[PDB]
């Protein structure tokens, strides 16, 4: 006998899996109860929840709208269309010269297939060194030749760096680089970079050495959408993206690509639409995931509102802010401040790791993460911690509000310090003074007091299981 | 002045989109108004929904449970642990034989990181042809030489296919093939074959060439949880899956690997683990998607209850019932039935493609596909259409309810049979059939009302907004 639908199917997860709904309300309270600084982290609205977790997720739609390979899609091709069009409007994009894809699975899945359409195996690749801000999808091998991304197993790539003793992006030596080594293709766009991009340049180094130029703006692309920095529209042939971080969406990704006529110097035209789509499907995905598609229709309609441009203002005003703050302190931010959502912050000149603050922090309830300073590929502890504003700027934060979360940073270095000191800078022995650090505790105690005062998106803290 | 946070992140979807809010309505409808016969496509539960559309959108835990890059993992490492360990339980395998990994986005994600995890670029795979009833992700080039698969693209694909007169797999050649080709991996299972895999036999094959033996259980792994076909654990080295279809879960892929000593073939242990990990993250995934993995969890559990294995015994018995009633009516079956959850059915007896059957039983809402049959590769359009019994097995029908849609589908081939007769055999003469066809008005209204009669998992009927 088979278990009636309204059983096995009707049924709340509280009833069915009581374990799971358990563990999912501790993670709503964590993400409540603390001070969330990850860069890459923010708290999408419970309008993408909703249609994230919806029948969507029932339907195969393999192809394209208007070109799929089963029936019954008239709806699905709504949303997809839907979807296309508002990824349009939310980066001010004209259709004749833009077109874009809404089906990688993430981040990471749209730049493979960025690279799969327009490049075969083995073609050179140039993205920003790792220890100088980039990411794992544009390439990384270690010293011992080990390919570890994907990018660098199936491509060849090359990485450029950041300027050793300014923390900004040495556009001259990178000109070398592709000069050099002749990349087909040039990313731009990274994880850890504190500052704008200069596309234009990228363009003249990209038309100079004959490699196409794309973008990956996944880290600030709510910020791109606010036009509040540098568009890299103007300039990049591609731009990919994740629509989770700094635009506030679900975990999806997208890809960009011109469309029409080429710009002056025959008479050609761009053709890196099918190619794109292609890769997408049917060369590397299978269906795409519909409620994805849904609910990232959903976050681009409210990235285009207002509210989402004073949002994007406000994550920039209170990183700066942070920044202030923590400069006020004495402290050495990588280029001395900001242009986006985040701040990388120096411990070196205290005699700090990223880490040791990290984990303190961490013990605390506050989530930052340790991070490369200057480029340094040193075998070296990373010398710093990467600071974002993009999640609690989403609880309302202001910058008051990241003034006082700079003053708990400042006390959590305050800590570590003390602890270093009295038992010594040696991991080991810093680890030693964590064990019922009283301190700590205090700390603790404090940001999870503040965390509080804040509201919350996604979930209504009124009905939460653990108050 | 930003919105508040009740105002933009509070707020229900159907006040934020009431756009996208009523196009999952109309898919809603839809989902439940027709006849789904797609073989892979199933209704998930509603608890599985929840955690799906869940607040652990909002986390990035790049890396491994008790590993991860950033703090704060607590809750999302008990979650993924625990959907790791009912994975196992849910197959019936030992933790020190058998480990998985939950991460991959979807089906095409885990495979494609399967292979990058244990093959170097361009090594030699084979895999089911796919007009034999294989899938994209296992190899596919066209006549040209035009590849179209990622797995054609980075990698040196043969395929192997059924016999063309008895429509089963053919063991002989593909030992042959595999022989003088000697490729680095063997793939089976597949998306459109109706028998049961001999994996014993496969095996020998993989021992006799020296080759990595892989399972994509996509289609049947519900069955495999059941205990209904043949488990691929018994002989496989890695078993890829999805984990919607038959399992009836999120769209997501695993990577089950074996572990601990090998069989006599010295002391040595599988080398799997570390690699599958390592491939999934970081080589080619960014974050995990854990509100995926929280639904993949919850729909594990669901796949170990006695009414999951009354389920898929259900779903053979229905599509056994549905394959003697359409021959009982003097229509073919590729291989003349079948042993899991799909008939193949060969139109070219009849005179007919499968194209015409599919958009005629498309404009009834009856949702069948086109496929080609005995493995015929030649450029004539498929002669055959695929159905499956997973999502009408999944509301609660049972033999007699398929009798019932083989009904349906007898009445549809004979409206296109007369449409044929009365217009002509060229596509372009069909359609001038379809142009306000009473008698197509008629099955619409017949299959509605039919569909109307069963229940629905993953939302209720009872407040939908179109009934």
């Amino acid at each position: 006998h088979m278990d009636p639908v309204s059983v096995w199917g009707n049924t709340p997860l509280a009833t069915v899996d009581p374990e799971i709904h358990d563990l999912i309300e501790k993670e709503k309270r964590r993400q409540c109860r603390g001070i969330e600084l990850i860069a890459s982290e923010n708290f999408t609205s419970f309008a993408v929840i909703e249609a994230l977790g919806s029948a969507l997720t029932n339907k195969y739609s393999e192809g394209m709208p208007g070109n799929r390979y089963y029936g019954g899609n008239e709806y699905i091709d709504q949303i997809e269309n839907l979807c296309r069009s508002r990824a349009l409007q939310a980066f001010h994009l004209d259709a004749q010269s833009w077109g874009v894809n809404v089906q990688p699975y993430s981040g990471s899945p749209a730049n493979f297939a960025a690279y799969t359409a327009v490049l075969n195996p083995h073609d050179r690749i140039m993205g920003l060194d790792l220890p100088s801000g980039g990411h794992l999808t544009h390439g990384y091998y270690t010293s011992g030749g080990k390919k570890i991304s994907a990018t660098s197993i199936y491509f060849e790539s090359l990485p450029y760096k950041v300027n050793s003793t300014t923390g900004y992006i040495d556009y001259d030596r990178l000109e070398e680089k592709a000069l050099d080594f002749r990349p087909k293709l040039i990313i731009c766009g990274g994880s850890a970079y504190p500052r704008d991009w200069d596309y234009k340049r990228f363009r003249e180094v990209a038309d100079k050495c004959g490699a196409l130029l794309l973008c990956d703006m996944a880290h600030t692309s709510g910020l791109v959408a606010a036009q509040e920095v540098n568009s890299p529209f103007e300039y990049c042939d591609i731009v990919t993206t994740t629509t989770h971080k700094s635009l506030r969406g679900p975990r999806a990704g997208m890809i960009f690509y011109r469309k029409g006529p080429k710009p002056p110097k025959e008479n050609a035209v761009y053709d890196f639409e099918d190619k794109i789509n292609f890769a997408v499907f049917p060369s590397l995905q299978g269906g795409p995931h519909n409620h994805q598609i849904g609910a990232l229709a959903v976050a681009l309609k409210q990235a285009a509102s207002p509210g989402f441009k004073a949002y994007a203002k406000q994550v920039k005003a209170n990183a700066v802010a942070l920044g202030k703050y923590l400069m006020g302190k004495g402290y050495s931010l990588v280029t001395g401040g900001t242009e986006n959502h985040l701040v990388l912050w120096d411990l070196r000149p205290l005699g700090l790791t990223g880490y040791k603050v990290e984990k303190l922090c961490d013990l605390c309830n506050i989530t930052v993460n340790k991070n490369a300073v200057f480029g340094d590929s040193s075998a070296l502890a990373p010398g710093g911690v990467r600071i974002g504003a993009p999640a609690m700027t989403s609880r309302g934060l202001v910058e008051k509000d990241f003034e006082q979360i700079g003053e708990f940073l400042h006390r959590a270095v305050t800590l570590t310090l003390e602890i270093q000191k009295e038992h010594g800078k040696l991991l080991k022995d810093f680890n030693k003074g964590l064990v019922n650090n009283k301190a700590i505790e205090d700390l603790k105690a404090d940001v999870e007091k503040f965390s509080a005062l804040f509201d919350m998106p996604g979930f209504l803290v009124s009905e939460m299981k653990y108050k």
